[PDB]
């Protein structure tokens, strides 16, 4: 076996069982051998163990002759931005994003904030770490503290025309993660009225884990929107690389529809651009991109795949239905801040509420949302679905799992690689009844 903390795209584990200061220091040593020359940017989130793990990581890096730029408490996207902006050799964010309190982890990037994944260095780091029995060296390099967020803040504001913004009333819910610090730095430069919920960074998480998909967190944001007559509400996960929207009725907006909306917002500024999207839910995105005069580019889901595809296509924007939004101008990386600035600008300029913008698309392309099935045998469950629908002769595509297009409805079925878990997404052309029947039909086939 191997170190469980090392997953396909990042490091994640329970503290101190699977991730601790010694592993963090050894990761620092091993990372120094994988990067090109240059300093390494380090940041961390609000979790209690995060400063300790980042300092151990810094010690291991500086023991191997790497200068470290410590940007302190931050969101994950700030590590991406500063790594690119400072022309660093790489960057590490210490975070467990949205996971329980006993968890922590790291996201690693190399130059230009390109991801380090299991086949692009991460497992080379793992094997090095797993074989390193040597005694800790002494730091032979400097740590510079650079907590100024000015360039990051200026970059965020460049995406919108501030003279066109209306004074919207916005609920913001940092979930006691790091997002509220950025909101407060942006607030002097914007006309919005903010209603701050769960605002202060607090790694004890007195209001629950910063995971806006949990129904108790959803309800706190929705209630704040309705109680304050806000134009819309925004919630983030702990390291705020994901943002989630609530319209003025308090309705939680399914992330699929935001891809098409952000695409049309962006394409109004960069006409004719390419937009990368994933294959789970597609029809609404394709139509909104083409109507705005852009070119949709299908890609495998997963941030590593999206980012590489955006680079090879010079795509201006890429989005996933699971609340990941990537921007060419932002070093081809994801941000949980750019999306809501663009949406506030779209609401301001159009005179349409977020509800009306979303409602129109939901009626045209109703979707099931992503549905998970633990099964005994993934291959057998998939075969049972395929053979059942064979006589309708769907158009099949295998970009990411199996996509079957029947004309008036389609589905995508992906299998997890670790565990026997199937993920289902269904959508139709304007037919909510068909959506429900086919979704329950497939659900039965997947189960008993
Ligand atoms: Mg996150």
């Amino acid at each position: 076996m191997t170190l469980p903390a090392f997953k396909a795209y990042d490091i994640r584990g329970r503290v101190p069982d699977e991730l601790n200061e010694d592993l963090a220091r050894r990761i620092g040593v091993a990372l120094a051998a994988q990067l090109d020359q240059g300093p390494v940017v380090l940041g961390h989130d609000v979790r209690l163990a995060s400063p300790a793990l980042q300092e151990a990581l810094s010690a291991g890096l500086r023991a191997s002759g790497r200068d470290v730029i410590d940007i302190g408490l931050c969101g994950t996207e700030e590590v991406y931005f500063q790594t690119d902006y400072l022309k660093a050799a790489g960057g590490v964010m210490v975070t467990a994003s949205h996971n329980p309190m006993d968890y922590n982890g790291m996201k690693l990037v190399r130059e230009q904030a390109r991801p380090i994944s299991s086949d692009t260095g991460l497992f080379a780091i793992r094997d090095t770490v797993a074989a390193d029995t040597a005694a800790p060296g002494e730091p032979t390099a400097s740590e510079q503290s650079r907590t100024d967020k000015t360039a990051y803040l200026e970059h965020l504001l460049s995406y919108v025309d501030r003279s066109t913004l209306k004074p919207l009333k916005l609920v913001v819910n940092a979930g006691n993660g790091g997002a509220g610090l950025i909101v407060d730095l942006l607030a002097p430069h914007l006309p919005f009225e903010f209603v701050r919920v769960f605002h202060e960074p607090d790694g004890n998480f007195p209001n629950g884990i910063p995971n806006p998909l949990l129904p108790e967190n959803r309800d706190a944001t929705a209630k704040a929107v309705k109680d304050n007559g806000a134009d819309f509400g925004i919630a983030w996960d702990g390291d705020f690389d994901r943002c989630f929207f609530f319209d003025h009725t308090g309705r939680f907006i399914e992330g699929y529809y935001l891809v098409g909306l952000l695409a049309q917002a962006i394409l109004a500024k960069q006409p004719g651009g390419k937009v990368v999207h994933d294959p789970r839910l597609t029809w609404n995105t394709v139509e909104q991109v083409e109507e705005a005069g852009g070119i949709p580019v299908l890609c495998k889901s997963g941030h590593a795949f999206i980012k590489e595809k955006m680079r090879s296509e010079n795509a201006v924007y890429g989005g996933e239905m699971s609340a990941h939004h990537y921007f060419r101008e932002f070093a081809y990386a994801d941000s949980g801040m750019i999306p809501w600035l663009l949406i506030a600008e779209l609401v301001s300029q159009s005179g349409r509420s977020l509800a009306d913008l979303v409602e129109a698309r939901m009626q045209k392309f109703p979707c099931s949302g992503e549905i998970n099935f633990k099964v005994a045998d993934a291959k057998a469950s998939v075969a049972r679905v395929m053979e059942h629908y064979a006589s309708l002769s769907p158009e099949l595509d295998y970009t990411d799992g199996i996509s079957a297009d029947f004309g008036q409805w389609r589905f995508n079925l992906r299998s997890s690689n670790t565990e026997p878990l199937l993920r289902l997404n269904v959508e139709t052309r304007g037919d909510a009844a068909l959506l429900e029947t086919r979704t329950q039909e497939i659900s039965n086939l997947l189960r008993g």
